[PDB]
């Protein structure tokens, strides 16, 4: 019966839409427009509760302001993504006008070995701003379920 408004950001081309579809159609889309921004709907039940998602791809001021929790994104292999971070995070922080945000810190295409962002880099991001650090790839759909399903658990914690 409960809703959460779930919004994924980070730099264009880090598999924003890719992760969104896998969730959302359990396939993986090897060219997805760059430029679509869009919102997708699914009943799931997690830890044994149904809920609904709606999911904003970035690529809305909307969302910003009534997102509940967002995943932060970047890929392994683009370093200036994982750079891009911190200012994604304080635009939220801005936006909801909160410090305790509910957020997940993804590290996407974890399939790939031209690794230049170590995970030991990302933890200790994610340790510095008290949210999880869950490692992905949409290629693959390893920590599909667990990035989304992982900020949903963070939004409960925090309205409880
Ligand atoms: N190898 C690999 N490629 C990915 C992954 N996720 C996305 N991609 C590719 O990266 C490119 C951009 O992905 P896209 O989902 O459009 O990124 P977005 O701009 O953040 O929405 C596309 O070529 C995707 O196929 C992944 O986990 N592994
Ligand atoms: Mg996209």
């Amino acid at each position: 019966m409960t809703e959460y408004k779930l919004v994924v950001v980070g730099a264009c081309g880090v598999g924003k839409s890719a992760l969104t579809i896998q969730l959302i159609q359990n396939h993986f889309v090897d060219e997805y427009d760059p430029t679509i921004e869009d919102s997708y709907r699914k009943q799931v039940v997690i830890d044994g509760e149904t809920s609904l998602l709606d999911i904003l791809d970035t690529a809305r001021d909307q969302y910003m302001r009534t997102g509940e929790g967002f995943l932060l994104v970047f890929a392994i292999n683009n370093t200036k993504s994982f750079e891009d971070i911190h200012h994604y995070r304080e635009q939220i922080k801005r936006v909801k006008d909160s410090e305790d945000v509910p957020m997940v810190l993804v590290g996407n295409k974890s399939d790939l070995p031209s690794r230049t962002v170590d995970t030991k880099q990302a933890q200790d991001l994610a340790r510095s701003y008290g949210i999880p650090f869950i490692e992905t790839s949409a290629k693959t759909r390893q920590g599909v379920d667990d990035a989304f399903y992982t900020l949903v658990r963070e939004i409960r914690k925090h309205k409880e």
